[PDB]
């Protein structure tokens, strides 16, 4: 099982969300709601920064400890219908440098993207991450709750920092977000 533990680690890395509904976040849940398919804005805050070579990993993971050692991925029907492979649930939009990974021996996917700094006006760096499967699908996620982990590495992929989240992509956000506070 991929590690969960939050790790602010020697640059104070944490995590950020930008409401979009298409896109929102329960801080007191610690779970991001999202449309299939749509822009999901994910921001990494430093308290100090990351030198050359660190990059961003992306993993989702099964939440329920029964599921926890069977990797996530796209159902079939999702599948079927050029970057990222048709598998993986966690695709990076707007973004040149972006890789596709899945691990020799756990067979689990990631997607990775360089370590950039904020952009002028702005106190964190952003990526659009997008979830390409609903919670639901039958296949695949099948209605259990799934967790992303955001890892910041350097180049040769030792641990620099760890955060993460649950997430449930579903038809209306804002009113499952509502439910599930409430
Ligand atoms: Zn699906």
């Amino acid at each position: 099982v991929p590690s969960q533990k939050t790790y602010q680690g020697s640059y104070g890395f944490r995590l950020g969300f930008l409401h979009s509904v298409t896109c929102t976040y329960s801080p007191a849940l610690n779970k991001m709601f999202c449309q299939l398919a749509k822009t999901c804005p994910v921001q990494l805050w430093v308290d100090s920064t990351p030198p050359p070579g660190t990059r961003v990993r992306a993993m989702a993971i099964y939440k329920q400890s029964q599921r926890m050692t069977e990797v996530v991925r796209r159902c079939p029907h999702h599948e079927r219908c050029g970057l990222a492979p048709p598998q993986h649930l966690i695709r990076v939009e707007g973004n040149l440098r972006v890789e596709y990974l899945d691990d020799r021996n756990t067979f689990r996917h990631s997607v990775v993207v360089p370590y950039e700094p904020p952009e002028v006006g702005s106190d964190c760096t952003t990526i659009h991450y997008n979830y390409m499967c609903n919670s639901s699908c039958m296949g695949g996620m099948n209605r259990s709750p799934i967790l992303t982990i955001i890892t910041l590495e350097d180049s040769s992929g030792n641990l620099l920092g760890r955060n993460s989240f649950e997430v449930r992509v579903c038809a209306c956000p804002g009113r499952d977000r509502r439910t599930e506070e409430e």
